[PDB]
């Protein structure tokens, strides 16, 4: 679902600083490619979804969400 970074979700890009999108995307894609379990399933959304969960995990690792709805690089 992501190709470079800007492809990320608005709710993501509208909260993620900069390298967080790469982290997000790179983490998402990682979980996407890793999602070889639900590759031949009609529920591909689950994959994309899980990737979202994963990517965020990376984001929540290198980035933190302030007391509003925005994030900033932690590590």
């Amino acid at each position: 679902p992501y190709k470079t970074k800007s492809d990320l979700p608005e709710s993501v890009k509208h909260v993620l600083p900069s390298h967080a999108q790469d982290i997000y995307k790179e983490a998402f894609n990682s979980a996407w490619d890793q999602y070889k379990d639900k590759e031949d399933r009609r529920d591909d959304a689950s994959r994309e979804e899980t990737a979202h969960k994963v990517a965020w995990a990376a984001v929540k690792h290198e980035y933190a969400k302030g007391d509003d709805d925005k994030w900033h690089k932690k590590s």
